[PDB]
């Protein structure tokens, strides 16, 4: 009928929007940006690999129900896979001091399963998280993945289970053999 359901993915989670096919996608982009506490200028929305302009409507773009829009936060994106199998991507490259093994770094983070279900966030507690980098106090993917970040940076870590909670998983919310996705913002080193 008159309306269309669109999925918007940012590489970490996915949420749906229902809008009129004749409504300009600006409102969707605004609702997505305001939800993630981000400025509209800082986001790029892509459909069929082509960047969406806010004046364009789903009808203009011949969108179908349950089509996917990608929201990107970075400058060409680069996903690095290290020798351990850890994957990381700098969404924002910081410009302050560099985090190295042995330093106590303070961060905000959100963690999701690879299906998009959030399992924890320091932002939910309104409380930054600090740890000794390389100190064996966090999962291996974090001791490796946070090194090299600079203050002000946001880095997305994709952690295979052997660098996370392994075959066992953790508690009630981390399943066995789970790959973990974290977005980590370095606040202080
Ligand atoms: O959990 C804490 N310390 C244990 C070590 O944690 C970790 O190595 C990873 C990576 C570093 C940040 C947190 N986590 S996590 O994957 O989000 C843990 C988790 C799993 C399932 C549900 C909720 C939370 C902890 C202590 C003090 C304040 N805040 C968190
Ligand atoms: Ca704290």
């Amino acid at each position: 009928e008159t309306h269309i359901n669109l999925k918007v993915s940012d590489g970490s989670s996915e949420i749906f929007f229902k809008i009129k096919k004749t409504t300009p996608l600006r409102r969707l982009m605004e609702a997505f940006a305001k939800r993630q506490g981000k400025e509209m200028d800082s986001l790029r929305f892509l459909y069929d690999g082509i960047r969406i302009q806010a004046d364009q409507t789903p009808e203009d773009l011949d969108m179908e129900d349950n089509d996917i829009i990608e929201a990107h936060r970075e400058q060409g994106s680069t996903v690095v896979t290290t020798e351990s199998g850890l994957k990381y991507e700098d969404l924002t490259e910081g410009s302050g001091a560099e985090a190295r093994a042995g330093q106590t770094v303070s961060v905000h983070y959100t963690g999701w399963l690879t299906d998009g279900q959030k399992f924890d966030s320091s932002k939910d507690r309104n409380d930054p998280f600090a740890f000794v980098l390389g100190g064996g106090m966090v999962i291996k993917g974090w001791d490796e993945g946070v090194q090299g970040m600079k203050v002000g940076g946001v880095r997305r870590l994709t952690i295979p289970p052997q660098l996370g909670y392994g075959a066992r998983g953790a508690g009630g919310v981390i399943p066995p053999n789970a790959t973990l996705v974290f977005e980590v913002e370095l606040l202080d080193v």
